[PDB]
């Protein structure tokens, strides 16, 4: 079947992978990928034969064949020689099974397109399907069935397979156990391996392939390679097993089921068997419905159900199915008071159906969401070349060679008759109900045959049922508004005369401070924005910090219902409290940043509170506070760790007690006083202009002075908090007794120094040289506990070294094991060669040196300088230049006074986290107990702050 | 002439034994016997004044008393009596009045004979010599030359002369050279022979008042003075007195406009009134003085302050002669008062009509009677010198039992005398005197002797009839009986708590209570100290201004209530701190908890007025606007307390933020301010621990009752730390003054916290460089008057500071200080042991003092409360350490810490320039990255 026909393929211009689709005369869909810039070349094969295409006697045979067709060629009868040949040439093969397709996919090293594909082509001439291969593989397929017993998604998936018509060929089995695949056939005299060769030859070898090769040779050389090489496939014309009817054949309509799952969940699964729309891929009305189901907007269903407090979450939309039929599923979470009102929720579902039934289909929703799909699929980022070939081979069976990329992610036409058709489908006639909830114990008798879930009809009488049928009316539900806002203008802006590699201070006031660079590297329409809020009142009290958290909580919760569609347009955001103030980041496209950001500033600038919303947030965080009385000991240690190394820290006791007086007039009166006089600093990076950023900055500061009359701060009321000095040789400690866990925790702290260029390399390189041996020596070798950690603890511009270990040990014993490792490192200083030095410092070098892979990464790093006020933009090159400048005697000098136990500059702290009831040790100096941290920290010196770069 | 009739006089605290007696030759003698005095004393008053002079020669009795100084027949030398007082520390003094010439002196210990020998023959032989007279005429010249510009004698002689000019009240008291020896000899009068007539007949008869404060015995003193000072023999010379009031309807309803020397503004209302000296039972003129100076609800001055015309106004009885007495009213003046004079005097008439409406009052009488009972009952003491001359003044007008129990008790009530002076206090009887500087060239009627200028200026009748006819009642109502007059005068004897220092009898997270009973003084009073901490002081500069103006107007509001406390003898203090609030309560132990609880209740539930708010707001805005014009050494100490704290709101930040002060802003802040705070308490005096617990519990109970005060976490009881230095660097900056043309400078040295070593380091090294600084720097260098040095005690941290203001080159002035550094540096080892030892004894007794008041020990106890150390015998231990220093110790203290190469050189200066190391560009960016000191562990 040596035939080739292809051309240039519209390849979504961001991508550079050169394409060519063609179909071979023996029923093979072929896509030729030419990417001369890829490292790994790849190839993949999908055949339209599924786990519903199994023989009626043998279940899960196609799964067994996508295991077994790897094994055995006449050239190499060995088991993994193709797999080892790709272990030579970097190839990671895998294969999988679906209801209608069985797909194979792999890759190869750089250019090995003759070798591996010849090893893969030989499968077509001579597959072996050996005795021991089969008889161990069927145990592996039985283990695949065995691990899918307790996997609830595949258990309920097979419960979907089995609770339709048990006569319809949809009811076939997918995975295959030992017994149905290889034990019942041969005891009936059916040869399993002759079924394998029959299945392969008649069904597999005939037609319905969808192969794809990601090469980098050229278009044409791999083209006449593979069309020559894969004429070895000879047609036998298996028909496509399609289904002319849905399996819900008047036994499964208007019927209820109650299922017992493994996981303690509460869910309701409602299924509508609905006609095909694979032909209707041009408009795709079902995914348009799924766009309308789980949308959060004015008068949305989820807005109403959250407003009634019945539904935690939901999702609905088109369920893909067979060729003839498809399904329509709804997957919801339940509350306790939704559990009594599930039937009423279904009434609200019919209310939303009446909402869709009132306004009919709509054009601007379709046309604009069509445009969103258009642009976002046009400006889709990238793809991994592995998985890509399995995907496009998955959908290659269904589309002509130019429709293989804009396959369903692009919409041609408006079909209000199809939208009205599926709207007319959404009726109480078409309902199948399956409830998945754990509390159904003892009540569910009808057990699944293979996996073993248990369910029942167990219907509620017909009152509720016909009450669902008759009652088709809509209430509050309204049209969701639209947030398009020019996703066309996505083009790049070339950098100006101001050519800096770092965001520069382009605007500084006593009110503001503005850092900005536009995207040099990534060439993206997006932009990322980081924002600082300073406030005095964030760190004054438990009370005011509670007021901050509840404000930000109800604040962000309020404008979220608008924010869903805007972030659905690709504009993400964050609100987060700090000890400084609140943290705002907004990240996304250039689409609506001034507009949306303006709406944000106006929104939190003048913001109001509802009473019961305040009360629910009050109760909720009131319950969220006392959570820490049961936490993990390593967590308890990290909490006290960040507790001790700040200026003050208000406890969960004090935070929980501080909610005793928080009234809505108290907080809401406090807020404009809270917002009276602040300072804001901003980091801006991405596809924008500098002067437009200056205008956005003037916009926001003007907005703030407008609403609540924000005044600039003084740098004498702009403060940072200090870190405590040690007695320069003292090692002080205390204990905390957890209640729940019988494991004890401990964490050790070292005040080295400020981040100078020397100290960063000291602490990081030392941290890495204690990273691998300690983990190899204490958790691997000594096996102290599962929680074993080493590394840095940096606060207030001061470095540190922390170790997070929870185990069931005495903590002073465990300290002795720490000191034993300190002696081990002490000797390992002189046990380090030049090579163990140089490989390790080069490991640190590559650890430090990397360009980012997202604008958000470098924005988070530069912002990490901004929150520390550092701005040392080339700390990486400078510190690596120091890193190459270390010697061995450097680390001896770092050891003697900073790291030793007799060290005169030893600034060492540890903390015990006790349990619920709690080979060399040196002579430690005695520690003190630390009862009152206030009386402890009352007279102690303090660190400086960093002089900013 | 050995005649005596007296006994010990009912006094109780004082031990000075008293006997009054009259001698048969007409000598009234009062004997003071205090065998506990170190210095004995004596005094003589002559009740003969310049009113007994001849009308042609002025100051003749003045010149005789001047000439009675010089010369005895025993000792005819000039200053030989004065030399006997120069030997035995004796301080004599004399003066001349219209009716008195009084002498008082003392002696070293026992020296009564010497003064007798150099004083007795004054009555036998006053010499009236060549040299005595011819120098004493210059002494009279100098006497009038120093008394010419004395505004007391100027305005008083203006009172003497603006009466009847014919009456001898219009004579001149002092006399210059001109009237002494130019006017009599051109009239041919020999002064000396008149002096001999005046002393022989006139100064020998009577009206001398002898008294001796002696320690000899009852009888040694007795025959001492009675035997040898019987030399006075009666001549029955009549008393120089006036039988009429000298303001004889020439000057009534008359105004006067006086030109003063001092730039002052006053208005004077005068009533001559008959004698009520016989009626000391009710004392109606001083009872009127009680009714003038009350400032209470419905009082006149309460509305006058509410009007803004009159700042203050004193009134009451002025004494005159036996025949007449006076009634003077002295007010303060504003400018607009000069245009509203008629209405002011109308308000006076309003209050007069209120007294005429309310009639006489008995509970006011009985009340002030109780005030005289208590205040004379527990009156403390007096200076022994001058006192004896005073009661010798009281000897002429009172018998020997009434010279000591003088007016301090009230017998009977005299409503008719109240009506009598009500008839005196009438618009018909008014003399008016205006004192203003701007009436020069405007007042032609000049005073005769001194030469100030005034004017008769009869008032036109529109104002006269407005003054007469408009005597009406408006709003005013006399305030009622005060609720707190004390009866608890029973001092409590010391119980089981026999510690000499206050113990923490109660501490909670809500309250802290320290207590001691009074060991030393054993007084019915009690004094109270309280700290109320809150973190809300440093919320804003604006919130700190809120704190300030809140407590300011708060206390000022209850000040109108507090006048009864000022009337009852009960003092107090409210004061904000940068940390919190300070409450002081002082007075008797009777009714301080109930009244204090009313203070608690009132400032807990308190209201705000708008215009009082606005005024105090603008006034403190002005004071902040005025704190750009202040003293550059004080401005330097403000920079000192600025830089060496953890964080402080600046005065510009305090200044500018006051545009934001609305009444709902603070009035919303107040219950927030009163929601969570700390309470600390010191109670001291003759009281118990259990009653202190119940009273304090009552107080904090009232607090939680009104404003629901909850405690503060001890992590939210922070203090300000102090800035770490490089410990050897000397950094500096400058600030240019606006107003004053002098430059200020301060140099700072922190050693360490107050340990027992560091306190004597600081104190001893500071005082040992104090007296050579007086030797060389201030005396020799003469830089400016503001030259000061010494310690800086702040935040439980010692420091050393130097206060020098003068317009100098600042770095050269630093070099002058450096010269004094080298001076003291070499002067450490050039010091002998003697300077060392006498100096550490100087420091020792300088530091070692017994208390002198409950206030003293309470100030020391509070001085332990403010550092929270409670190191109650730091004093004794540090003194035990103080002699434990050596010369080489202070060599080490200089070299190790203070020298130029010293590693503990904590040296920093701040320049405050006149009106026109490293630099310090931004104190904020300075303090941005810097370490901080630890705090003090409380012992």
């Amino acid at each position: 079947a040596i035939k080739r026909i292809g051309n240039h393929i519209t390849k979504s211009p961001e991508d550079k992978r050169e394409y060519r689709g063609l179909e071979l005369a023996n029923g093979i869909k072929v896509l030729l990928i030419s990417d001369p810039t890829t490292d790994k070349s790849s190839a993949a094969l999908d055949v339209h034969i599924g786990s519903l295409s199994d023989p009626p006697n043998i279940a899960g045979l196609s799964h067994f064949l996508e295991h077994m067709l790897f094994l055995g060629t006449k050239k190499y009868p060995k088991e993994n020689e193709y797999s080892q040949f790709l272990s030579e040439h970097a190839g990671s093969s895998n294969a999988f099974t679906s209801g209608e397709h069985t797909n194979y996919y792999f890759d190869v090293s750089h250019e090995h397109l003759e070798g591996a594909l010849d090893r893969f082509a030989q499968f077509f001439l001579s597959p072996l399907f050996d005795e021991s291969a089969k008889d161990r593989e069927v145990n592996a397929v039985d283990s695949e069935h065995e691990k899918n017993v307790m996997n609830d998604a595949w258990r309920l998936f097979q419960l979907e397979k089995a609770t339709g018509n048990p006569k319809h060929p949809f009811s076939k089995f997918g995975t295959g156990n030992k017994y149905t695949l290889e034990t019942r056939p041969n005891q009936e005299g059916i040869d399993v391996r002759q079924e394998l060769l029959k299945f392969h030859s008649a069904y597999y070898s005939s037609n319905l392939m969808a192969v794809v090769v990601l090469g980098r040779e050229s278009l044409d050389d791999l083209t006449n390679l593979v069309v020559k090489l894969f004429s070895e496939v000879e047609n036998k014309n298996v028909p496509l097993p399609e289904f002319p009817e849905h399996p819900f054949q008047e036994e499964h309509l208007k019927q209820l089921y109650k299922i017992v799952p493994i996981k303690d969940i509460r869910n309701l699964y409602v299924t509508f068997p609905i006609p095909d729309l694979q032909k209707y891929y041009k408009s795709n009305p079902g995914h348009y419905l799924g766009h309308l189901i789980g949308h959060e907007g004015p008068g949305s269903l989820l807005s109403e159900l959250k407003s009634k407090g019945w539904v935690n979450t939901l999702v609905g939309g088109q369920k893909e199915g067979a060729r003839g039929f498809m399904f329509f599923i709804i997957n919801v979470d339940l509350t306790e008071e939704g559990l009594l009102h599930v039937e009423d929720i279904i009434l609200h579902m019919f209310q939303y159906i009446q909402k869709l039934r009132a306004e009919g289909p709509q054009e601007w929703v379709f046309q604009e969401l069509k445009d969103l799909n258009a642009v976002a699929f046009r400006f889709k980022d990238k793809e991994r070349p592995r998985g890509y070939t399995s995907k496009i081979a998955g959908i290659l069976h269904y589309y002509p060679l130019e429709e293989v990329l804009t396959a369903e992610y692009l919409l041609e036409e408006f079909r209000p008759d199809l939208i009205e058709m599926v709207l007319d489908k959404l009726r109480p006639e078409n309902v199948r109900v399956a409830i998945v909830s754990k509390s159904f114990e003892g009540k569910t008798d009808r057990t699944e045959e293979w996996y073993g879930t248990q369910y029942k009809q167990e219907a509620i009488p017909d009152e509720v049922i016909k009450k669902w049928q008759n009652a088709d009316l809509n209430g509050k539900f309204k049209l969701p508004t639209k947030n398009e806002f020019i996703p066309t203008n996505f083009e790049i802006l070339p950098l100006e005369k101001e050519a800096t590699p770092y965001p520069a201070l382009i605007k500084d006031t006593a009110m503001s401070k503005l850092w900005f660079k536009q995207d040099d590297k990534f060439f993206l329409p997006k932009a990322n924005l980081n924002f600082e809020f300073f406030s005095p009142f964030a760190y004054v009290d438990p009370l005011h910090s509670n007021m901050a958290y509840l404000y930000l909580e109800l604040l962000k919760d309020s404008l979220n219902e608008y924010a869903y569609a805007a972030e659905l347009a690709g504009l993400s955001y964050d609100l987060q409290n700090t000890i400084y103030g609140m943290y705002l980041s907004v990240k996304g496209y250039n689409d609506k940043q001034p507009i949306l950001l303006k709406k944000i500033i106006e929104k939190m600038a003048t913001f109001e509170i509802d009473e019961k919303r305040f009360e629910i947030i009050k109760e909720a965080y009131m319950r969220s506070l006392n959570n820490f009385r049961a936490e993990q000991p390593h967590q308890h240690a990290m909490y006290y760790l960040r507790l001790l190394m700040t200026e003050v820290a208000w406890t969960k006791d004090e935070l929980k007690e501080a909610l005793d007086d928080v009234t809505l007039p108290r907080l809401k009166a406090f807020i404009p006083q809270l917002l009276s006089r602040l300072h804001i600093e901003a980091l801006l990076h991405g596809n924008i202009t500098k002067q437009a950023a200056l205008g956005i900055m003037q916009m926001v500061e003007d907005t703030l002075i407008e609403h609540a009359h924000t005044k600039p701060l003084l740098p004498s009321q702009l403060v940072r908090y200090r870190e405590v000095q040690l007695p320069d040789r003292g090692w002080f400690v205390y204990q905390q007794r957890n209640e729940v866990h019988n494991n004890s925790g401990i964490e050790i702290y070292y005040q080295t120094d400020m981040q100078s260029t020397s100290e960063n390399m000291f602490l990081e390189l030392f941290a890495q040289i204690i990273s691998e041996p300690a983990f190899n020596t204490l958790r691997t070798k000594e096996q102290l506990g599962y929680i074993v950690f080493s590394g840095p603890r940096r606060a207030n511009g001061i470095q540190g070294l922390r170790f997070i270990i929870q185990s069931e040990k005495p903590p002073h014993y465990l300290e002795s094991r720490v000191e034993a490792f300190l002696i081990t490192m002490e000797k390992s200083i002189e046990d380090m060669t030049e090579e163990a030095f140089q490989k390790h410092i080069q490991a640190l070098a590559i650890r430090r040196l990397d360009k980012p892979k997202k604008l958000s990464a470098e924005s988070a790093k530069y912002w990490g300088e901004i929150i520390s006020q550092q701005y040392n933009f080339d700390r990486d090159n400078t510190e690596v230049a120091y890193l190459k400048t270390l010697t061995k005697e450097d680390i001896i000098k770092f050891y003697k006074e900073m790291l030793a136990v007799d060290a005169p500059r030893r600034h060492k702290v540890s903390v015990h986290v006790l349990a619920r009831e709690m080979s060399q040790a040196p002579a430690l100096p005695q520690p003190e107990v630390i009862q009152n941290m206030t009386e402890f920290k009352r007279g102690l010196p303090l660190f400086p702050l960093v002089k900013p770069h």
